[PDB]
């Protein structure tokens, strides 16, 4: 009696689990050294789906999926997907008050975590559950509710991403399986990754960053290596879980280099299976990157541009070697079926090589609007100001950019604003500066 | 230095010549003694009026007014315009210059478009003139000097804008994602030949063009002067090979009064498709009859999505069926009946208005944000997502399966007219009967007073039309509906 989702369809399930008929045999995940075949992992999806879809759930309902990036968190938000629930992915790691915050605002049917997960005190009116590879235990069940949906659409919300926005208000960004799988398409179609690639990945699942990495390497058909949180902060332990995973590919923000520059360079230089590295989320300060390059000569490094209300924007290699006079990294172009706009403080054309202007996005992977906040929806989702009388939307990023002599692209900061308004790193769970932590200084 | 879309962007060009690829030799359109046009002989006169389009210097976004009906030449200019990513705004060449100016003044088009033969002349000078067909696209006056400030052409671009004044813009990616769904459904196969009836200004041709190219299949448009004469037009589908006839249900009309012996001999015809408004039952039972071997299907939806749903009508029709269902939206499609407080209707049989969720969804009605926000509103059943649905403005009811019935407009002590037109059907010799309203005038295609007892037994009242005329035809609009208005005046 659960709706599911179709095959023809934009949907995550059928996405992500389609290497499941071409290659069933080949691995999804590396842990540790276990394989998970593409067909074990779609075995673990159908089974959480059954037992999501006893819960009697509508179409539009909410789960909340605490868990870092494991093999059981995919087959959970996957099983989530072909039923149509908007997936919340939480860090353990968060605070108890912040998740409060997010049961508040997003009124979901059920919470999930991990069978060992250390969670307690959900409030009473949401459903709990715990998942392995055991199955999906429900603890309490989700309230009794009619269903009104009759068939699940591409423009339904895959997954919600909860932060807390710049005035004090919780940030949900909706974002639509069509959106998602938008991105999963432009970025496949310049070819990053193959099949016989071992994607090692360290952001938190409640960053997009994870969800990039899982969609890039499943829907290549390629082997995604989740890297603990915990080995991160022990450079040895790391470059040893990369080096027995055999990783070909690392994705983190700038951050995951520090510890690894500063403590064991020699080690880091010693990854001979890594081809590519992939970051995103912050600058990467340039002797860092210059750093990096060096220890590993043999090895692409890209840039990846852009915002969680459109997953991504651009991927740009970085020069090898890097140029000794550089500046700045280019952000390069947007990928094929993007488009951006430098506009002035007006909303007109900035068409001077060199000149910031605010970036407005047009994107197949545009979010669908913020949690409950049409206001901040209608000044970030806008009348595109070169075409305002259609009702095309555009998004108006807050992220200022510069175009050099080929038209590719400089990003030049926030127009909101380690230097801040004094010079200075404490990180946030994603990875990023804590310029909050440094500015109660 | 002009902007093409690339061959992973959601766009109209890539779309419709994809059998370029696969099957160039493969015929596109089928023209009339009896010609085809192959695939590739459609794209090198796409990639022809594009290079010269491109010359103009055009951005992203400017607005090309294509005045023609449905012909190779006015297919490859809309192709041509999508590749560069100017919308296109289709206008019938039977518009009256009233509307055209109208259309021209709100648009505000770089470039006006007919056909090298076409009866055009008035049009301002702040508008760019060409006229295209063999040989290729002639300017006349070049559109205005502009700065290009688009880089990339993506699928949210707008492909073409239906005007009626309002203006229903359309992306490529919304368009596209219907003839995906409806490709799904296999309503058609590459051997097939689509008899396309609607002027190029009703989504329907823009319907019946991608379905068929989409496919791989070939387009027949038909002329609006064959369609006008009974014989002439089944001698066009029998000559041409037509296996599928595709237009609103007046097409059927003078065919089922003046040669129904003629009608039952296209032994190649495997399928009508119609939609626009209800089909009178006893024309749809009568055509139905007259080729067995013919599957029939409703189409329902508006140019706000392009359409809904697609449902074959009961082979054959019970005779003593009340409504014709619109079935269930296309798969990725879905509908919600909501009450007046957007409350969801979960009571069989009881109408609610039907709000629709859909990949194909418009971008808005052109310089109308007011009308935008009463259409296209937050998911009452998930207010707090941003997650827009279309209020259709379109009743319905749903029987046991959950399928569908059209209850009219919302628009339409109250008098459901629909209620007063069907209740006409029952009365023997009435094959179809408008209704409107101060006095209910009924109009019906076949004394008075009978049909009048016969209406008072079954209705209130207020429902029973004052006077009720026999007439020969309907007068129609431009797209092939009834002329409420033409009617009204008489
Ligand atoms: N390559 C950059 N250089 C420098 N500042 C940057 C950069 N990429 C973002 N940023 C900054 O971070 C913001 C985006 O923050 S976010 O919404 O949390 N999303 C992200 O951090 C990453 C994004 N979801 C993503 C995921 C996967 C692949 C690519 C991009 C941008 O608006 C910039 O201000
Ligand atoms: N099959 C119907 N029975 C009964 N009332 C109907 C029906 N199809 C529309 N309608 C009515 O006509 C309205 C839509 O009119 S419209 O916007 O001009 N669009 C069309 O008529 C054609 C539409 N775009 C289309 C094109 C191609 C394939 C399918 C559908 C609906 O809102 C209904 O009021
Ligand atoms: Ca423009
Ligand atoms: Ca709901």
């Amino acid at each position: 009696r659960a709706a599911r989702a179709r095959e023809s369809v934009d949907n995550l399930y059928w996405f992500m689990l389609a290497a499941a008929n071409s290659a069933p045999d080949t691995p999804a995940f590396v842990t540790r050294v276990r394989t998970l075949s593409y067909r074990e992992l779609r075995t673990r999806v159908d089974d959480f789906a059954a037992a999501l879809a006893e819960l009697g759930l509508d179409v539009d309902d909410r789960v909340v999926l605490e868990a870092n990036v494991t093999p059981d968190a995919v087959a959970m938000l996957l099983a989530c997907s072909l039923l149509g629930l908007p997936f919340i992915p939480v860090s353990p790691e968060t605070p108890s008050g912040r998740l409060r915050s997010i049961l508040d605002t997003a009124e979901p049917a059920l919470f999930a975590q991990a069978e060992d997960g250390g969670r307690a005190d959900v409030p009473a009116t949401v459903g709990t559950a715990r998942f392995g590879a055991g199955g999906l235990r429900v603890e309490r069940a989700p309230r009794a509710r009619v269903r009104h949906r009759r068939e699940i659409v591409g423009t339904d919300t895959a997954y919600i991403i909860f932060t807390s926005g710049t005035t004090g208000r919780p940030k949900g960004v909706v974002m639509s399986h069509r959106s998602v799988v938008s991105l999963y398409r432009a970025i496949l179609e310049q070819g990053l990754i193959t099949p016989e690639d071992r994607i090692a990945t360290t952001s938190p699942l409640q960053f997009d960053f994870a969800l990039f990495d899982i969609g890039l390497a499943l829907g290549t058909g390629a082997a995604l290596v989740p890297v603990p949180r915990e080995e991160l902060n022990w450079p040895r332990r790391f470059l040893a879980f990369l080096g027995d995973t055999g990783a070909t590919q690392v994705h983190g923000v700038p951050s995951i280099w520090r510890p690894v520059l500063r403590h064991e360079p020699e080690l880091l230089a010693g990854l001979d299976r890594v081809r590519g590295i992939l970051f995103t989320g912050e600058d990467f300060p340039l002797p860092e990157l210059r750093h990096l390059q060096g220890l590993l000569p043999h090895a692409r490094i890209v840039n990846g541009y852009g915002a969680t209300e459109s997953m991504a924007c651009s991927f740009t290699e970085v020069p090898r070697p890097i140029p000794s006079d550089l500046e700045r990294l280019s952000i390069g172009f947007p990928l094929p079926g993007f488009d951006v706009s430098l506009l002035d403080e007006h909303g007109r054309p900035v068409e001077e090589i060199g000149v910031a202007g605010q970036i407005h996005l047009r994107a197949p992977s545009m979010f669908s609007g913020y949690w409950d906040d049409p206001e901040a929806t209608a000044r970030v989702l806008v009348s595109d100001p070169l075409d305002p009388r259609s009702g095309r939307t555009v998004l108006r990023s807050g992220d200022l950019a510069y175009r050099g002599e080929d038209g590719e692209l400089y990003f030049a900061g926030r127009v909101d604003a380690v230097a801040l308004l004094h010079a200075f790193i404490p990180l946030t769970v994603n990875g990023k500066v804590d310029r909050a932590d440094l500015a109660t200084r």
